[PDB]
């Protein structure tokens, strides 16, 4: 009930009491781990809603005052009578920072009270939706000196209303099937791809084009828009040692912004929350770049190293991820767009995480995505024991949307 | 009920009944997970079912369940707990029961190679002598001049558990680490603690930097004694680089043969609480683990300054590439002296085929994803793409205390 985490490399043992508050279950039981698989009414609402305003009330050191009894009061009395309730604007901010706080898979949280919260449930139409993104796009970009941000759209009602923001982030490149059944641009994408060009859009076929924007509001059918191309701001990819590697003709977008997962606060659900911050090197240089079912670029670049490619053992693949990782991190900072190394990101996390053992009684946290996707075990997370629980206020996985909307 | 994983890279999908056979806990429940968690005297009560489930498997596995010859069996080992409070495996269980645990064991990505393993059966032994014999034979078996197969030695089970056999090394083979008084360690700092009781048992220490350890050993709960291994019997690679030179004069080297000494292996219920065993290295658990941990050799600064690196700032990836060129000189230098070894794209996509193959014929691989993706270089591996379901199964290695905390000395 009272739980130890030892870290392994420095022996540092913290103890974690906050995971008895965890509401959400884990996937796993006494039998089986499902630690690695990637998804494991009224009388709803008003316990979420207390057991949300009570954390709130507490934490601006006012529980059991009249002002918190007065607001359980008013937002009982509301559900009551509407069968929902708005949050007031203090309560959407400290939700929204608390769901970062919350992300267990984040290892970027020790920003998490750094946030820019955009209302926007004042929005409408599928324009409004546009036009506050590219604000949300514009003010994070800030030329590239990155600022954390996260725009929210009215939450869900009857659920047929709902918003949705139907990329999986705000800039990607498009995926496109070929005659000679390779695949131009980023395989990720290619459906989504077909249901832009499907909507109407007019494709430039080429191997990094920004895909515009598809937006649903209100549950109508989504709308397309081209993000001013002026608002993406890009990095062209090359590295300090090898003047061949510009040649390959890669780049990478500044600004990673998640637009597909849905916020839960106090039992509210917002289905369309866009939020972004920096990227940490390997996500493009390691995942983006090297997966195999991505721009899977390790074969060309280690060709052009002249690296031994017949053996297994010979590590070509090891060595051409470090240049390539090392050029995306050079590029980015030659820019001067915020980035952030594997290195020093997993040392903020230890940080992070005894700040919130000490002042929170622990922090939940997924090692599987925790543990950078190169060079593992000489960052720090690897040698630290995590645990891992669902807290709320959170952000959530939820279907695409076009394998839900009606037309 | 059935359970689906999925490979994200490849979008295969397989289909686990066997975790319906799992009985042992796994630390989580619905409300925590504790999947990165290193560590999450008995009654005839619980004896004969435990004795009954691994026949039943045994049975099975040789298509006789259910015959004369299953049911003998099962009326024998009932009597023979009743009357005697334990009972004894026959040779072909014992063979049996070491595959199945190593088999089910969910950290090992090298289980591709579960059925060839080389059971030696030392339940005969009575002495630390003669536990010093066994173990030197399965080490030059299992050494093979380089040419490893993988063993197993599996001294006598636990009776009363003031009685036990155990290995009080980790492994056979193993570096002594010595703390200086000035706070730095000569040697191999995982061993410190161990090193220090070998030499307050009378071991002479050498105190250099590769120094093999005794072997410490208990029989029969009485108190451990210590014993050379033959030098002659201890293969051992220097570490060079096929590219630079200079990478010779860090005077590195690693012995060739792993070889878990401190593990309990529990059968039918029974519990083997010395059974040392031993397969062959992935190059990483070498080249990044042993030598670049921080609180192991250390070695990413004095490589990457001989390599001069820029070490100014991390995002150079100073400590990546230094951790490549050290991985490609272990590999190169086990290949080169003939020393079986295995690279770590290899054994996961091995690892993966064996993962399949078990789905399919056995309905399951339990396999605890954590432990089974590299320690370098994890997501360019097929093994950090796909998921896994963690699961305890009967036969198994099992961690065990060490014995410094728990043995009553006799003086
Ligand atoms: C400030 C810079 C930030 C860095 C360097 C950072 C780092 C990361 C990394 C490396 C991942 C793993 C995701 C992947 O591999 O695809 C991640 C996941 C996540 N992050 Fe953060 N993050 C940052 C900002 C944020 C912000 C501002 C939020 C919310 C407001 C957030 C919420 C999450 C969530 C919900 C996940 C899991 C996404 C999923 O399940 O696919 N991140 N982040
Ligand atoms: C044949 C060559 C083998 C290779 C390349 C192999 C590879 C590995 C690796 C990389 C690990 C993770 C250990 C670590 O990082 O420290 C491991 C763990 C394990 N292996 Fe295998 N293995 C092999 C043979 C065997 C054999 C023969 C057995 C038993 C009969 C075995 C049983 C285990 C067990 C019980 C663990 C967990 C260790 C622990 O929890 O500390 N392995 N092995
Ligand atoms: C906010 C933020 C900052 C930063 N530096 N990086 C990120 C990356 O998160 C992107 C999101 C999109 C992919 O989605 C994968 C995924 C797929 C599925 C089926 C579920 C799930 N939870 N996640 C991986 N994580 C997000
Ligand atoms: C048989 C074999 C072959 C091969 N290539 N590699 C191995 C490696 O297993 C070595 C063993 C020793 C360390 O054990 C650490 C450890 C500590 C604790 C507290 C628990 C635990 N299960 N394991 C890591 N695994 C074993
Ligand atoms: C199957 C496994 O859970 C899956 O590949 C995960 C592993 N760890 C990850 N870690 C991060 N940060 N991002 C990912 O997409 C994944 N994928
Ligand atoms: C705390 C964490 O679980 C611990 O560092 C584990 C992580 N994964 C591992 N994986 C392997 N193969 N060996 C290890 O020692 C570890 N250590
Ligand atoms: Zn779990």
């Amino acid at each position: 009930r009272f739980l130890k985490v030892k870290n392994w490399e420095t022996d540092v043992v913290l103890t974690d009491t906050l995971h008895l508050k965890s509401t959400l279950e884990t996937g796993c039981t006494e039998h089986i781990c499902m630690g690695s698989i990637m998804l494991p009414t009224k009388d709803q609402l008003f316990p979420l809603a207390k057991e949300f305003l009570d954390q709130y009330y507490s934490s601006i050191k006012r529980f059991g005052s009249k002002a918190h009894m007065d607001r359980l009061e008013e937002v009982n009395k509301e559900i009551e009578s509407t069968s929902t309730y708005q949050l007031k604007d203090t309560e959407l901010i400290y939700g929204a920072k608390h769901a970062w706080r919350n992300a267990s898979r984040c290892v970027g949280r020790i920003q998490w009270s750094k946030l820019q919260v955009f209302d926007a449930r004042d929005c409408t139409t599928a324009h409004g939706m546009f036009n506050y993104i590219c604000n949300h796009v514009k003010y994070a970009t800030n030329k590239g000196n990155l600022r954390s941000a996260i725009t929210i759209f009215p939450q869900r009602t009857d659920g047929k209303h709902d918003f949705r923001v139907w990329n999986s982030q705000l800039i990607r490149y498009a995926g496109y099937k070929q005659p000679d059944g390779s695949t131009l641009g980023d395989p990720a994408n290619v459906q989504f791809t077909e249901i832009c060009i499907q909507q109407g859009w007019k494709a430039p076929r080429g191997r990094f084009d920004v895909l515009p924007l598809l937006l649903q509001a209100n549950g109508n059918d989504p709308e397309l828009f081209q993000i001013p191309p002026e608002l993406v701001l890009e990095v062209p990819i090359r590295h300090p040692k090898f003047d061949w590697f510009k040649d390959l003709g890669l780049k990478w977008y500044g600004l990673p912004a998640v637009s597909n997962m849905l916020l839960e606060i106090g039992g509210l659900e917002f289905s369309a929350c866009p939020f972004s911050g920096w990227y940490m090197g390997t996500e493009i240089g390691v995942r983006d770049y090297c997966d195999n079912s991505r721009y899977n670029i390790l074969e060309e670049v280690a060709k052009k190293m002249d690296l031994d490619m017949r053996k297994t053992s010979s590590l070509w693949k090891d060595q051409a991820l470090v240049e390539i990782n090392i050029a995306v991190l050079y590029s980015f900072q030659s820019d001067k767009v915020t980035i952030v190394d594997h290195h020093s990101a997993t040392e903020s996390f230890i940080k992070h995480m005894e700040n919130e053992y000490r002042c929170r009684g622990g922090c939940p946290a997924d090692w599987v995505w925790i543990v950078p996707p190169m060079s593992g075990s000489i960052t720090p997370v690897f040698h630290q024991e995590m645990l891992n629980y669902r807290l709320t206020p959170s952000f959530e996985y939820q279907p695409d949307p076009w394998n839900t909307h009606v037309w």
